[PDB]
């Protein structure tokens, strides 16, 4: 049965993020329809954030390319030009490598819905914008990392 | 990075050989991928007019495939018959399960959908209603009979 079951699928909260960072994602979940469907090439996930939730830390991956589109409310797109607001039906799209980081901000008093495709990759990098921080993921999961490689301190993380 | 859907190319018709070329009468699309700057994956929103499909019943061998109603109604068609899709209902085809899909619009209004499948240097396709299959590559693509051989007049006029 090709036809997902969306209200059967496991609604994911929380982050991989290390200390204090964990609880910016407060207000995120997702649902993960790739994995709900057997797919191992890339990730699909529907994600939702509630007012003032965001998709993640501003980041851009080095690795996999990723694709996004709104499918409810409205959300910003912040990236390095800043805030492009986005509607249902508006797309997105951020190649592997190119260092534009990216995040998605619900600002309005609605939750908002997007739908985020993404290469799976044995190894990944990504480069977060707004701190010193890094993260290299592999099949293991992730690590993260000051951009020096150096370990983040309780000054950054708690 | 945001895209303007207005200003991708609506592509229309179709690589299929012969009288099968017709069959996608009413199958527009956008290649929101391409527009986009991605490579490891395509991604196109497909338009079907009423009565238009979304392709020959079909599966792929090496490339996962996933598809998202945006609009209207659509019938998703399969081993198991006719299953009925609705916006925001969705459905995965994982590389190599010899399930052959289509989506076919039966309603009179259209319907559009998203649809991400895998960038592969190679591809085989086989075709579930009539004895075809298309592989692909860099140097381009070819329609035969499952065993290799050409179409025949008989099949594809
Ligand atoms: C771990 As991430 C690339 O979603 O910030
Ligand atoms: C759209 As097709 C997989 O029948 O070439
Ligand atoms: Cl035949």
């Amino acid at each position: 049965m090709p036809k997902l079951d969306l209200d059967s699928i496991e609604r994911r909260i929380g982050s991989v993020y290390p200390g204090r960072l964990n609880a910016a994602m407060d207000g995120r979940s997702s649902l993960r329809l790739g994995d709900a469907g057997g797919l191992s090439q890339f990730g699909v996930n529907l994600v939702r954030l509630e007012p003032g939730a965001k998709s993640s830390l501003r980041h851009y991956h080095m690795e996999q390319d990723e694709f996004v589109m709104v499918t409810e409310g409205a959300l910003v797109l912040v990236d390095d030009q800043g805030e492009h607001p986005m509607v249902p039906g508006d797309c997105a799209a951020f190649p592997a490598g190119d260092p534009n980081g990216h995040q998605f901000v619900n600002r309005t008093d609605a939750p908002a819905t997007f739908l985020v495709v993404g290469t799976r990759t044995p190894t990944e990098t990504a480069y977060y914008s707004d701190m010193d921080m890094m993260v290299k993921q592999d099949a293991s999961g992730f690590a993260f990392t000051r951009k020096d490689g150096s370990p983040l301190t309780a000054d950054q993380i708690g």
